[PDB]
């Protein structure tokens, strides 16, 4: 049974970049719905797996990918943010960033473009290619999780579903993108990156 | 050259069901963007076609369907609503509903279900299957237009992208679908239906 | 644990319509590969389901849908054929066919078109819409099974993957389609149809 | 207006790796069909564009990508093979391979894997990522062209549609991939690579 992870900060901890009403709705309603529905889908899949019912297994895949991805993506998103966040990463991460994208600034333009490039619902991701030994930017639709669908390890995710910025930025997604760089918890992204080495 | 069609009513004509802030943004911002992006992409397609650049034609397909479909979908959506609508449709349309979905209420549930069932951005539609000569409900992702990607003729469309309801209903998409039944322009839906019989 | 179902007839039982080399390869190699790989995927999913690993669950969905669909689709396909097959169905099925598509002949053109319309790998299907109480034709890509992905109940399936006709018909898929109507086991399709009533 | 390009060799020039019957059918039937369907669809798109019919433009997109991509993909495929190829590439290309994939053998495994991994119809590609300035392997479904749908520049493409090998290797797709390494036209692949450095 999955559960809703608490927010490492208060709903208002990210103001003014991301107002309090968003954080509250996003975490308590949207994220909670994924967990609730994820646990239900898993129970039904467990049942179908025992009865050897492949047709039921398959029919349940959309619900599983959507709610599971939703749970995975958001669990990561909350940690990718911090009221103390902002600025540039330090050490190996910054070095890797320079090594793969050129400069921290070009990295930003690339991740911002990948995030702005999403038509419909989705996420923009900075990941790690274990196979290639280097960073990599990618975009996923709806709630498709990065690792489950691309093999890449998630380091930083930017939610560009409309519920993530509309109440404050309306249709101007570029402003939300310009604003979130101020709350990026590079401390956590560095953690995940370092984890990719071991 | 495509143009933004004026609404058949004022931004506040659908209160309290769909507020004026949503209507103004939806039309003047979202839809207007589709129009311009549609025109630009079309012109870009004209240059690629003339130069026989198939790679460019193909790279342009996502924008064409997204902005083209966006223009098609919302143009229909505005006509599907009315400050003097709601209730049950009159004439043959209602009989088709009774015949193809059992009853008006059962019809509302199915379209509401098809609408609530969109994971991510999309539209729920009541269309006409010319081949079978009867009504048929379907859901389309993002801005994919009903007829261009399915052949069914659009009769009634329900925009379930988060920008269609978030400012008013937040995450409660079912509250938005419940309210919209009050402003359905049955007259226009009947017109479209009869057209599939011209 | 799934197993490879025996063929209701010998590999040459469908000549000349579908030669023996196809039937043998199709059943013993292609179909057998699905079963082998399906059982493996299910074991891995069972493991991931216990560890609460959603990322692994999701990553395994493509393998599960492809091999499970492959196992479901082909198990049905073998029964949809018969050396004694051919002709038109009788009783309720024929009646339903006339009622939903007009005539047996128009039904054929529709199923043939849906089958010819498949770009890439896939199947053409005649199914039953439990909700609507009537027949319905649809097409599925690759090994996506009918019921698991559309809710429709499979009655007759026509495999249009290239391995199903290339050795004999090469690129002329229309000849394979024209030929298979001679081996359609209407007795089995009638069975599945009647099952949809109960 | 598009035309079927002549092969740089005779239908039997690739024996025993890819037999003459496959080469003749692949080129004279499959590819030729893409060309004509591409030209017809393009002309149909011209009429829809002129009449500003967005629904028609969109309904035509599947044929355009399928026949357009089919023409793009096979035109490249013919140039990727040679009766005087095989072995290891010479010059910078090989060094890039060593650098991006570890070694030539490791490169073959990854592309062979990406190729065997296509479920249904598709292509396995070795492309160049201009943004990152390095090699990158990717797989594309059906006839979706590499550059038009991913931005990567095609260097080497391996057709894994069943018509590319069935008449000779039957279901044993791995035997076909193993054999094709003997006719890779490294000279052409190097040319394409250097072009991403012009
Ligand atoms: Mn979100
Ligand atoms: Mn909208
Ligand atoms: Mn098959
Ligand atoms: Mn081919």
């Amino acid at each position: 049974k999955h559960s809703l992870p608490d927010l490492p900060y208060d709903y208002g901890a990210l103001e003014p970049h991301i107002n309090a009403q968003i954080m509250q709705l996003h975490h308590s309603k949207h994220h909670a719905a994924f967990v609730n529905n994820l646990n239900v889908t898993e129970e039904k899949y467990q049942e179908a797996l025992a009865k050897g019912d492949v047709t039921a297994q398959i029919a349940l895949q959309p619900a599983l990918k959507f709610n599971g991805g939703g749970h995975i993506n958001h669990s990561i998103f909350w940690t990718n943010l911090s009221p103390n966040g902002g600025g540039e990463p330090k050490g190996e991460l910054l070095e890797a960033i320079k090594r793969d994208f050129g400069s921290f600034d070009k990295f930003k333009e690339k991740l911002t473009a990948a995030s702005v490039g999403v038509q419909g619902s989705g996420f923009g991701w900075l990941g790690f290619n274990k196979e290639r030994g280097h960073l990599q930017i990618a975009a996923c639709p709806n709630q498709d999780p990065l690792q489950g669908t691309t093999g890449l390890i998630p380091l930083l995710g930017i939610d560009v579903w409309e519920h993530a910025y509309y109440l404050q930025y309306k249709n101007v997604r570029p402003d939300y993108l310009k604003a979130i760089w101020n709350v990026i918890n590079w401390e956590n992204v560095t953690e995940r990156y370092m984890a990719c080495k071991k």
